């Protein structure tokens, strides 16, 4: 009923600790306790199983985003909140990934794409509080969103590329966070009336 | 003597015009007025003549940099006409390359980031003299320098990907640099004083 629900979590542990590549379906049955025939009943690729921890991980962050959404802090300590939430979820994907994902298939186009724009829309949507609250100037909140997005963007893709799937360090991630704000700490001054 | 800088400058154009696949060493001999034969004295490989075309293009940029630095305006006026000025490199580049030369061979991986060194250099300078002429805080100049550098790149890196050598118009460049503006006008609230 919920078995999937256990291979994907099997998966996922499996995925973050060794990555994709390294681990084996025979492995992920061993872990569940089945056989690569039951198995493939649920999956029949080792990349399919791979996207449902993808999917698994962005819901995830949509769950925490709601938390933030619904615990009534101001517009600045959401978006805030929002940035150090994101900048943490791109980490479990990394680590999850440590390939050539980001740098990207046709699915993961579509993946991508549609978080990228669910998430122009939750911010689109921390500035109309920002905005109705007042402490956010209108503004074209749409434009802005994507700014703010794009932007962080633009970080987590300077950081690679700069580095590599093993060249990266404990301090490499410091720096991904440390410029997430930055950025966040900036737009908002763009904003804050 | 100078045939090389007329080669080049002919290869410029064909490049800037119909770019690098298209293009022909046949037709560069052509337009020179030699023959191939003479040609590969000079370059064995149109790879070859696209680096120096590249490298040419890169010294425009210095060239330029060096009229607005030796041109005595102030730290902030320099800091946004090195945006405008990057920008215009960055659209010179993409009108020669049309690929996926920016999203990459060993060379160029070279190119590129004494390119981006040197040019956090221009900016720490920059940035120093605003520093002196008490415009900006101090701040580690280098820090910030490399935070605006990247900041530009990003924008450059999240507008492709999104598009693609064909799928690009001339509003696709009006948004480049208008972005790469608004960062520009940001990070310099960031150090204004």
């Amino acid at each position: 009923d919920g078995k999937l629900e256990l291979i994907i979590n099997a998966a996922q542990k499996r995925f973050a600790h060794y990555g994709l590549c390294k681990t084996t379906m025979n492995e992920i049955a061993s872990d569940v306790g089945m056989g690569k025939a039951s198995l493939y009943y649920y999956f029949p690729d080792k990349e399919t199983l791979f996207e449902a921890v993808i999917k698994k991980e962005q819901n995830v962050f949509f769950d925490e985003m709601d938390k933030i959404l619904n615990s009534g802090i101001d517009a600045t300590a959401l978006l805030k909140k929002y940035v150090k939430l994101r900048s943490l979820h791109f980490r479990h994907l990394l680590n999850l990934s440590k390939l050539r994902s980001d740098f990207t298939k046709p699915v993961f186009a579509k993946a991508f794409e549609s978080f990228k724009q669910k998430e122009v829309e939750i911010v689109a949507g921390i500035i109309q509080y920002g905005i109705t609250t007042k402490e956010f100037k209108r503004g074209n909140k749409h434009e802005n969103a994507e700014f703010l997005v794009h932007l962080l963007l633009g970080v987590r893709m300077v950081k690679l590329k700069y580095k590599e799937i093993n060249d990266f360090d404990e301090s490499d991630y410091e720096d991904l966070d440390k410029n997430m704000c930055k950025v966040a700490g900036m737009f908002l001054k763009e904003i804050q009336t």
